């Protein structure tokens, strides 16, 4: 491919699931990819498999992975593009009063927190290069989600911070966008599915959230992804919905008493 030929993208969480269905995207489009994961055998294999794409273990929680991670980058490849900040968990369900202030702060940590150090110490060199900022947020952010207080904040937080770190960096030409996937199949899907009493139909309840009555694949993510880094030039602090449509409409959410 040669949409985003030349240029230099690093994928937080890349290893698998929606963040490996970005690099793929990536790659295919004819770009030098990073893979930034904290787990070695998904990203690893990754490498390996794909000319044009390389592994490098970074928890985005600590600062000097984040570091390390950029300086890295810009040593091996000479410039910096795009940063997709997919990095984030997904807690399984929690009633409110199961929740814990530390947990939450932990929660941040991850899916906030490692977005916006690795962000901050990228924006010198996406700067120079004109690059773009690509967060992955969810759709829960904007329309919530039941047994999920922590990381439905998260998500919010992730979403508004995009559009205040896309006013704040306009001056500069460099863009900064999210994605917001809904119900996407991927292993912490099937992960979550499992510890409940009947997976089976856990799943077939998430198909059928959407109108289009199937789960969304990382390929779809990384497609858009791949939109908003090469094609979307005009486009600055977006919420891009890759859902399904499940945001439409009524459903089963639950005669005036
Ligand atoms: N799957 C969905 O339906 C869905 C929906 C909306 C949003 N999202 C978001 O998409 C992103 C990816 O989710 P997924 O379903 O593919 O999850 P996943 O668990 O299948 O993959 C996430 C990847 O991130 C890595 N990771 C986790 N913590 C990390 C850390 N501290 N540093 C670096 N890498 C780390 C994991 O090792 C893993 O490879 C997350 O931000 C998630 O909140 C997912």
């Amino acid at each position: 491919g040669t949409r985003y030929a030349g240029k230099v993208v690093v994928v937080t969480g890349g290893g698998r699931g929606i963040g490996a269905g970005i690099v793929r995207a990536f790659v295919n489009s004819g770009a030098r990819v990073v893979i930034c994961d904290k787990d070695e055998s998904g990203g690893r294999a990754l490498e390996q498999e794909l000319p044009g794409a390389v592994f490098i273990l970074c928890d985005v929680t600590q600062e000097d992975d984040v570091k390390t991670l950029v300086s890295e980058t810009i040593r091996r490849f000479g410039r910096l593009d795009c940063v997709v900040n997919n990095a984030g968990h997904a807690p399984p369900p929690q009633r409110p009063e199961e929740t814990s202030a530390q947990g939450f702060r932990q929660l941040l940590e991850l899916n906030l927190l490692g977005t916006y150090t690795l962000t901050k110490l990228a924006l010198p060199y996406l700067r120079k290069s004109q690059g773009n900022v690509i967060n992955i947020s969810s759709l829960v952010g904007a329309i919530g989600q039941a047994q999920a207080v922590p990381y439905v904040a998260t998500k919010g937080a992730v979403t508004a911070m995009t559009k205040a770190l896309a006013l704040d960096e306009s001056p500069y030409g460099v863009r900064v966008n999210c994605i917001s996937p809904g119900n996407i199949w991927t292993p912490l899907w099937e992960e979550l599915a499992a510890l409940m009493p009947d997976p089976r139909a856990s799943i077939r309840e998430g198909m059928l959230a959407q109108p289009l009555g199937r789960m969304g694949q990382p390929a779809e993510v990384g497609a858009a992804a791949v939109f908003l880094a090469s094609e979307a030039n005009f486009c600055t602090g977006i919420e891009l919905l890759v859902t399904g449509g499940a945001e439409l409409g009524y459903g089963c959410k639950a005669p005036d008493i």
